């Protein structure tokens, strides 16, 4: 229970929202198939209600009985139908548990990350947080703030908990789960030893971290050691790196000073060195007093990417390559190559020749890079890892997690082919650029591959693609929703479980062992 001034100003501000801002400052022109929610929900990317946990699901196949973990997958599942005006990016967090051991698919569950913002709109029934891309980064944008600002001024909505949403992916990081929110501290989520799913609550890392951090930090194999970068669009230093221990202690930051805000969705690791990449789109708040989105991108601004030592002490140990001309917004995997001196990176890209209008236009390619950096003498090298024969869309993906910044021979990704759409995932050799295919059939369409490694006891180390892929699909002329096993070295269908509900599409997944999964603690 509110107030009595204060539940007449929730009423006025309701009808305010309704009949001007909605009919007046909206409704009267278009909505750009990016903000529009028929397209950017329509089929299969629609939301879906919790399920609580269901056991024993029917396997056909044959799941190897040593894989002992849980598959979670993270995503945009948006509570409450958006009013108007919503990006599929900008939906509310939800989680997907698989538990696998002995042969078995013990538990699915899925459930909303509770996030300070949901907690407040269950409270209300309604949306109250304007969408992030679909609402601010519009002409209206500038309204729809004031309108929350307004209400938060009638203690109507609390912002002070943070506005994140939390559906960018997930890491398991001394003993807890995390689900990575872009503009928001980490929430902790604790997977239930009966299966659920449950929301700690908002993770600062124990007192140290006080800035939103990038969703994509990076889990060295050998350190244990997880790296770190965040930007502030706003104050003198728009990007900072940092690293977490195992035993959860901050490194002191390291400071990367930029000429502009730089949006920077993820990066890459190696053996020593971290690689950050300075792309051209772009911060320019300004922009958002005009009708404009505030993120741009800038044809002037040279693409590079700023190599820099993972113990440096000051910034002035970074080495910036020019790269013109190169997007990418995901790497999967960056190495040393000691022949060379140079710094392999491998990452998906798009070459831009873009104007202002990002995305109401046509032919958005995006293409398997090999990038080759050499710090000392500054020059670069960019090239398509597939021949022209068979050049795929390769959207999100997974190297072996355990050779995360050391060499990779293979890399697992999205085979992206009716666009937008996921018609298999590909096995890909990075060095020789063949690949194969493992096509998900006729109407049945995934997303992010989850490679799974064998823990040991092949060779010693085991073979590179020694373990299994994990894949949710989704039929169409549609049943359910599955989720395949795959034998990656093989590239062959070993098992396959049945969801009792729909996954809907989603982000980037993860793989917690069982017996990492015993760390847990909270
Ligand atoms: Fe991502
Ligand atoms: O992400």
């Amino acid at each position: 229970q509110l107030n009595l001034f204060q539940r007449a100003a929730a009423a006025a501000l309701d009808a305010f929202e309704e009949g001007f801002v909605a009919n007046v400052l909206e409704r009267p022109h278009g909505l750009p198939s990016t903000a529009d929610p028929a397209v950017q929900i329509a089929g299969n990317f629609a939301p879906v209600g919790e399920r609580p946990p269901v056991h024993e699901l029917p396997v056909s196949g044959r799941i190897p009985p040593f894989i002992d973990g849980v598959y979670a997958r993270n995503g945009a599942n948006p509570c409450f139908d958006p009013v108007a005006g919503h990006h599929l990016f900008d939906g509310d967090g939800m989680v997907h548990a698989l538990r696998i051991r002995n042969g078995a698919a013990e538990s699915y569950a899925c459930r909303f990350t509770e996030t300070a913002r949901l907690r407040q709109e269950r409270a209300i029934g309604r949306p109250v947080f304007p969408k992030a891309i679909g609402e601010l980064h519009g002409h209206s944008g500038i309204a729809r703030l004031a309108l929350f600002y307004a209400r938060a001024a009638c203690g109507l909505v609390d912002p002070s908990a943070g506005t994140g949403v939390a559906n960018a992916g997930l890491v398991y990081f001394n003993g807890r789960l995390l689900a990575m929110s872009e503009d928001d501290l980490p929430y902790h989520v604790r997977v239930a030893d009966d299966g659920d799913l449950e929301t700690v609550g908002r993770y600062d890392f124990d007192g140290q971290l006080g800035c939103a951090m990038i969703a994509h930090p990076k889990l060295d194999p050998a350190t244990g050691e997880l790296h770190a970068l965040s930007y502030d669009v706003i104050k003198r230093p728009y990007l900072k790196y940092f690293y977490f221990r195992p035993d959860g202690t901050k490194s002191d930051d390291v400071e990367i000073p930029l000429e502009q805000p730089t949006m920077i969705h993820d990066f890459a690791i190696t053996e020593n060195l971290v690689v950050v990449p300075d792309h051209q789109v772009v911060f320019k708040l300004q922009e958002m007093l005009r009708g404009g989105s505030p993120v741009v991108l800038d044809a002037a601004k040279t693409s590079r990417f700023g190599v820099l030592p993972k113990h440096a002490a000051d910034a002035s140990e970074m080495a910036w390559v020019d790269v013109p001309d190169c997007f990418c917004f995901h790497l999967w995997n960056a190495w040393e190559d000691e022949a060379t001196g140079e710094v392999v990176v491998i990452g998906s890209c798009m070459t831009p020749a873009d104007s202002i209008f990002n995305e109401s236009d046509e032919r958005l390619e995006s293409v398997l890079t090999e990038i080759r950096l050499d710090a000392r003498t500054g020059r670069s090298t960019r090239r398509a890892v597939l021949p022209p024969s068979q050049q795929v869309n390769l959207e999100v993906g997974m190297v072996n997690r355990n050779l995360l910044g050391r060499e990779t021979r293979y890399a697992y990704l999205a085979v992206a082919e009716p666009w937008p759409k996921v018609s298999g995932f590909a096995k890909v050799d990075l060095s020789t650029g063949e690949l194969t295919k493992f096509e998900y059939g006729e109407g049945r369409f995934g997303g992010e591959p989850c490679f799974v490694p064998m823990d040991p006891a092949a060779a010693h180390p085991r073979g590179e693609d020694d373990g299994y892929v994990l894949t949710f699909v989704h039929d169409e002329r549609a049943g359910t929703s599955e989720l395949l096993v795959v034998n990656a070295a093989d590239m062959r269908l070993e098992a396959t479980v049945q969801l009792p509900s729909r996954v809907p599409f989603g982000f980037h997944g993860t793989f917690i062992t069982g017996q990492e999964l015993e760390a847990q603690a909270a």
